């Protein structure tokens, strides 16, 4: 006789408040980027990212995050 | 006689105001991406990304994310 | 004489307030890429790219996202 | 004796407002790709995307997205 | 004896407001794309996408997503 | 005869609220990366990056996060 | 008593020889030009160019120029 | 009694010899040109170019130039 | 009695040989250009160039160049 | 009595051999250029140049040059 | 009684010689300019460059040079 | 009685010889220039540049220079 019981309770608040999100600048000035290789080889769960040159502006009026995870193995 | 209550219970809030998401100015100057490769074997859950030159300007009013995950093994 | 119970409760809430999304802009410069290869393989779930020279220009009133998994393995 | 009950209930909103989307300019200045290979070889569930130059302008009022996943497997 | 009791309720919501969807301008530049091989074999299920030099403007009021999956495998 | 109860109770907050987010000015002036290599091979779950030349302005009004892990192993 | 005398000779030569004109690819990409203006007031001896997008291929077989002015002002 | 006497003696070879003119490319990439004004006033002898994205490709077999000016004022 | 001789002698030679002219390759990768006025006022002899993106390939076989100027001023 | 003799002789040489003008790669990566101006007032003799991306591959085989200059002010 | 005699003599030799002028590679990678201004006054022989990104391969078999000036005032 | 004799004799050389000119590589890796003024004033002989960002890759075979310059005032 094995009996589980599981009640999670959130009431838990992730909120935000900004008055203006005001002015940005963003003004990259280029670069060089050089990669030599060979041979490749990606297996399973692979995440690659070779020879970038990426410029990102993330400007999010709220952005707030909540990550949760719930496991119960028997 | 095994037995199992799994109850999850969530009133959780993820809320964002903003008042004014105002001027935003992205200005990328160039540059130079240069690979080199002879092989690529790629197997089962691969994400790739070879030689990239990239721009992102990502302005959400908002952008609020809630992730959540359940499980239960027997 | 097994028995299981699964009663997940979720009243939760990603919302999002703006007053007003204002002037953005967006003025990449151009650039060089270049890749060389001579074999390419891939298999079972492969996503990939290679050589790309891309711009994005994302703004959602809103953007708010909710992801949820439940799994239930006997 | 294998009993089992299956009960997910969801009251939850994913919601945005937005007073005015304003005046958003996205002006690329071009660019130069060039990707050399000999031999493609995809097979099963592959998703690739090969020398691009791609210009993207997404600006959806709203763009709240919601995703769900249920399994029982047996 | 076996019993399975399968019964997801949902009432979510996945709405968005907007006052006005203003002005929005895309103006690209050019550019140069240049792709080389010799052979392909594709197979199964591929989706591929070689030397593209594409322009979206995708301005949706509202552009909801709900992504729903059931399943109940024995 | 084996009894567990479970019932976590979370009403925690985390918020925040700012007057006015103000001019920021992100002027990267170039670089230069250069990458040499015979033989990669990766397995299992590895994240990787080769060879990048990144900018990053990220400003959230807001950025709260909220971060809960449950475990209950048999 | 006044005498002048003007007596230029030229015997130069402005030659040229070529085995073989070969093969010349010229292959513009396209682009953006906007200009604005209110109010234009051009005169005497005015060459003006306003919002051009030109692209000239020129390949004379020769092109020798002798330019050569003579002024006796009394 | 004033006497002038003007005997320019000129034998010059400008001469040139080329036993190939071989491949050539020429590949822009676009670009962007965006020129504001109000009011422009123009006299005299003025040569002016306002917003341009001009390619040239100039071979000429030969080329050779030669210039020569000649005054005599009193 | 004033007496002028002016007897200039040229046997110059300005030449060039070459064997072969081969391969060029003139791959530009774009740009952003912007220039803002308001009042402009050009007099007598101006040469002018405002907000210009220009590619110029120039292979001449020979190029040679020769300029001479004579001046006699009473 | 006033008596001038004026004799110039030149005989000179500006030569060149080259066996062979080979592989010549020119590849810029794009740019940002920005100016911001009020008033301009050129006037006498102006040569300006303002606002420019410009590329140039000049590739003379030769490519000499001789000047020259004779002046007598009496 | 004043007499002059001018009799320049000039036998001279710049020349060269090269055997093969072999691969150039040449690969700017961007970059930022920016200038403001408010009034420009230019007169008399002025030669101005304002606000400029330039790239230059210039590869002469020869690029010989001579200057000469010759100035007699009386 | 004033008597000048003026003979210059010149039967210099400037030579070279190269037995190969060969693999030349210029890479460089952009970079931020900022410029402010608020008047200018230019006036005679003036050369100015000003905010500028250049790349220069000169490579004559040859290249040599020669200047002489000859003045007699009386």
């Amino acid at each position: 006789s094995v009996q589980i019981v599981y009640k999670p309770v959130d009431l838990s608040k992730v909120t935000s408040k900004c008055g203006s999100l005001g002015n940005i600048h963003h003004k990259p000035g280029g670069g060089q980027v050089e990669v030599k290789s060979e041979k490749l080889d990606f297996k399973d769960r692979v995440q690659s990212k070779i020879g970038s040159l990426d410029n990102i502006t993330h400007v999010p009026g709220g952005g707030n995050k909540k990550i949760e995870t719930h496991k119960l193995t028997f």
